[PDB]
């Protein structure tokens, strides 16, 4: 897969990228000279404690187009912009390494945090690597960047072999923590980069990044190997925490540049803590949101005191007998049965087990658009454009366009099983429902 | 309710109707001077069995106009075929008392059995009351008959008296068998009929139904009661037997005319026991039917014989585990997604229990239409006009002008509940869809 | 005249009802097993009193459908639902006797109280009747009510009898409270409702109306009678008053179950005086609503003062010259001549008595949108719509919608006779003209 | 090249094949890790034998995109599905090697064999892997299998080395049949493919094939290497061949698994073998139906024994005298003179050498649609369509859509080189004609 992001001459300027899992998104940006397959540990930890999985070859690596233009953390930050944009993600996480965590930090101070829950930064460029008079903390002078360069153009893939033990620690490693073959891989990978983008890379490497710290707005977290070997601590990781106190810090100890594989472990457990930390409050912010729509349908009184406890109740994951809860809002008096069907629809939606309940005759009849085929067929357009949206906002947005009747029906639709969206999604459109009807008091 | 059978002058002629349950229809046609409200104690116990009942009054009666014209049995089954048409009755029963009995013979006789799975004759005219000289068993000679007609003109009011009890042999059956005010309110309905339509009905009494009895082509009930006073046994169900020795006969010992009310036991037991053989013969009909067309989709083999096998055993009753079945089902090799789709649906409809079962996600996703909105719009223009249907020939015929993308649109419309019709119409759907796809093969 | 409340089969299901008189409406919901006409005695008594009287006949009894389904309160208080919309009631009594009762509490408890000023309860079945562990002051055991049904099916013609003894108290009441005739006309219309109704009707009975009673909502009136045989006063209409002690209420001194006819008197005076009470909080509603947009469009002052004196004397009903009154406007000072106009108006439409004094020219002039053709047009388009409206917020909600200048000119073309609409309407336009003003403002 | 078979998250499935040569179309499914590529050796042979040759990657190997999603036998089946008809594969052969004979079974199990004329299955997992109660001559238990999940997730490029050891008995067939390089570009090829794949796949090799063998309808071949340490050749082909005794059968003695590439020779021999007998079978038949439809139009008698003689022989290889053959035919009595350019058509198109002569007046004039211009114009028409048919059946189908006379004049648009279209779209052209003329009769 490809998101253009440019132009170069006669060609466009495409980006591979890969899309997979379900859940909150969890953007990965990797370092040089790899690409978006060395997160591959990571991507299957991730897979499995149940995330959306985002990955891509910045310009130059990998699959990416190499052109020979825009290598540079402003263009690469406008990269990822483009492909955030593109795919519209919302709530999203961003992880980058090494070179990756150049263009967290300046997309979140250029682009702000409006699609971003949280950053993480594992072994980072951060703050200025650059030894200067006024950063004395730099970890070295610009001669010896200039001799990366220079050393890449002379050759690279004879440069890669000497950078991969330095980046893996293979006198320490080697058989161990990585083998021979995914060392091979690693090369190969490397090898499979632009000419050209091999040496330029290393003149981003000391950007300043002392202004970008300042706008990270969100919770991070800093992670870095004591045995990094290519970013010392000491200059990076270590005076980083001290312009971001706030920042969760982690240290690998004796983990090596390369630590994404070597200690895949310390680090998906470490990466997987954070996540579970991030998305349990996000779980809570739909919970809680979905609730205020719900509630504002029902009347004010000791009902509307029950139906709030309830929902409290199985959004705090405590598994109710739906059986016992449906009977309950079936025999409810005052609730009009559109309120109960809509009721209805969300206990059976967030209930943690249905215990293979049969669905309820009273919510059928509800949620029928009064079985009128313009209602019908307004649902039915609105479910094509649902089956598209990914975030409770845009299903919501896209929702507050039909009339109740159609909202009613489609909910109907996805309650009978003949159409099916993501849970976000779903609740969208109830709570667009539950906003019409609201208005209409 | 009303049924227009015709014109007198300025105004239609309207008989009065009533509608009542679900399942085969049972037509009652009431006697004189009563309507259809005088088979209450049937229509309970019809209604409790699992009956469509439906009752109507004929012209001149109850709620049905009181027309100055018309009364003679051609007329009368005239009338009767404009109901049965209106409501499109398939598989109906017809049972007629006293007066009624001419309705059902005269009938079948002119215009056949084609809507008609069984007739009842209780309280009979047949074959011929009037007694001649080629009519020797005929209860009374024209003269007689002339009597009546000028005490109706006399009086009609004090008439229906003495008449109610010859009709109910009072003498006998007054606060033992019948109240007295169960006997007022026979007399109010009686009064409450037309002037013209009480003198007018004992000139068709005597009418000679002896060539239609040869035409009583589907099998007959004869029930008399052997204390009747109005029609004499033995001039009337006796003789009426012999020419009509196929019909099961019963005799009501000691029952007087108006049997239904006195003796509503032994007559809605015996009834009962009518609609009983009846009823279960026409399912066993619909079911093998469905069988075949569901079959015609199936490729000839060893699976063929394991799914026909199922088939006839869920249709004769035997209750197995849906659960058991429909995973069998979805683990079958060579079935399209779309034929085991067809046959969960069709297990789901016939099978005794579902057991609190959720739909089947392999249905559902067998029977959407493909998702395509031209299907699923065609599909709810087709369940629109499903509703409206109440026979398995009606619903297949509409449904066979729909495409079958549309047509198992429609299917999964009914499976997920999102609109709901007849078992009936269900089959004739289903029956629409493999007839469509067999076509295709 | 019938209202369709619904399908049953090949029929639909119509209501019988009735619509008489002008003014208030008043809806009179009949109990078992009689109908409509049973509230003749209070018919007559309200058209006097000077209301819109509505009678109906429930689903099954009197000339009302008599389908085999639909025997339930929620269906019942649809059936109320479907006649209220049908007819646009607003600012309706509803009034239950016996079984009516259980619609005036379910359709408030569900629907809401948006088209009813007040409701009554007589001979109630409230709250309960179930004898349960949960409800000990239940008036009978379940086994109790299962036994009238098994009764009813029995013979209804003869139940009905024993019914009325009972119903009537027939033991102290025959020949003194209640003739023989208005008894016999009794079980004539109950043996003319229908069969299945008669049977089906006792099981709705022990409804528990217990949720209900707190969702009512206006001005309420409880009566019984002491001497109630079929719904004993300790377990209805005494335990009924402490679930609601906002309700007025009225024990009539040994007064049975049948009280509309044995006490009419007893029945219609306490019937009239609540209905005036509310009738006078209406007027006096109607009275803060006019005067309110009235005095909105005049600056706040001693004038201000002055006007709304003489608003509120008018409205209290001191005949004021308004000969007097309109010179004094005429020669205000600081009062627009288009406020002058709008209050001129009011004045002469509220005053007891015009005098015989001819159109003032200075309202003529204020009234005539300009003499512009286009606002006159629209006055005219308007007065159309208003000719059919009945109610001051229809009447209101229908003129927001024009411009002030066709506003204005529309209630030029009422103050000078050129149309004429009821005074509601009228007050509903005026008010809304000043709406538009004061929203200018 | 990419076919695209779906959509995951924001994501097209894009499957990468090749379409080689021209002639009958062989597809070749690859086995696990490699890709299309693996059969190079087998492709060159069928392409210098004159076959038209497909390769695809399966999901999540080689050149396909990398989906997370659809790792079983049906989607694969359905993958393979759409290819099929995207291309519009007609008299296709299904070749399977290791993974790839799991396709070909449940594809022709679920899908049939419509478009498939024989299928092969080389070093097959059939029938069931799975080594249980049932299936005794499983290879091994499913504990085996968890741990190859969980080494492939361990490492996966250490993994591919061991694999590659006992896929290709390195310890016996190392610079001997498989050099060094060949092992190292099998090794990058499966580096390539997606990492969730690789440890997804092992999960589907334990599949139950035993089903699907049954449905196998065309001629098979089965093959495999004796020394298959991948496949033990006794719980896999041996049994294979037991359940399909049908089949032709080939041991590779002391062939590996991978003996695509170590006995390419052995191996392209029994494919080209194989192939040819299908090849020879599929021209027999091709014979027997133009013979028959051109033999239809020809009336019953001597002639029509020396005209069906003549075919046979030239459709034998009997290189006759066209010069000859068609005086023959023009000096034939009884013929009319379109049978006769029919035939003179048919025998030009399939005499082995036309040897130089020039066209037929007997046959240009019996094939020019009367020189009526619609005739023509549909000819051309038909023409435009036929150019895009490459099978007999396509071919025959569209022009069946057309008159005779449109039939014959684009027939004689072809037999006069005014336009060119392949020898079996030819076929299906004469034949559509001679269908159309027979059916006149």
């Amino acid at each position: 897969p490809f998101i253009t992001v440019g132009q170069e001459n006669s060609t466009s300027i495409d980006l591979y990228y890969e899309d997979h899992g379900t859940g909150t998104p969890v953007v990965l940006i990797h370092g040089f000279p790899l690409s978006g397959h060395s997160w591959e540990r990571q991507s299957a930890a991730l897979l499995d404690a149940g995330a959306r999985v985002i990955t891509y070859d910045r310009r130059g690596f990998g699959q990416s187009s190499q052109p020979t233009t825009g290598y540079d953390y402003d263009t690469f930050a406008a990269d990822l912009n483009t492909v955030l944009e593109t795919l519209d993600l919302q709530d999203a996480v961003l992880v980058g390494f090494s070179m990756g965590t150049g263009e967290v930090a300046r997309y979140v101070s250029s682009y702000g945090t409006a699609r971003i829950a949280a950053v993480a930064f594992l072994a980072s460029l951060e703050p200025f690597l650059l030894k200067t008079d006024d950063n004395p903390d730099g970890a070295a002078p610009q001669e010896f960047f200039d001799g990366i360069v220079a050393a890449v153009k002379a050759d690279r893939y004879a440069f890669y072999t000497g950078f991969f033990n330095d980046f893996y620690n293979l006198d320490e490693n080697l058989g161990t923590r990585i083998s021979e073959e995914a060392v091979r891989n690693s090369w190969n990978t490397a090898a499979s980069g632009g000419f050209f983008a091999a040496a330029a890379a290393p003149t981003t490497w000391y950007t300043d990044f002392r202004a970008d710290i300042p706008r990270i707005d969100v919770p991070a977290l800093i992670l870095h190997g004591t045995g990094d070997r290519t970013l010392p601590i000491e200059n990076t990781a270590r005076v980083f925490h001290k312009a971001l106190p706030s920042a969760e810090y982690v240290e690998v100890e004796g983990a090596p540049h390369g630590l994404l594989w070597t200690h895949a472990e310390e680090v998906n457990t470490a990466l997987l803590a954070f996540l579970a930390k991030a998305q349990e409050a996000q779980k809570q912010k739909l919970l809680t949101e979905v609730e205020t729509y719900v509630l504002s349908i029902i009347p004010s009184g000791p009902l509307k005191a029950e139906i709030a406890q309830r929902l409290e109740d199985v959004f705090a994951g405590k598994n109710t007998d739906l059986e016992v809860l449906m009977e309950w809002l079936k025999t409810r008096p005052i609730l009009s049965p559109l309120t109960k069907g809509i009721l209805g629809f969300v206990f059976t939606l967030t209930v943690p087990s249905e215990r293979g309940l049969q669905r309820r005759r009273f919510v059928q009849n509800a949620l029928n658009g009064n079985g009128d085929p313009n209602n019908m067929d307004k649902a039915v357009k609105l479910y094509r454009k649902l089956k598209r949206e990914i975030t409770f906002h845009g299903a919501k947005e896209i929702s507050l366009s039909y009339s109740a009747g159609a909202l009613a029906s489609c909910m109907g639709l996805i309650y009978n099983r003949m159409g099916a969206v993501t849970t976000e999604v779903a609740f969208g459109l109830v709570c667009a429902t539950c906003e019409q009807i609201a208005d209409s008091q």
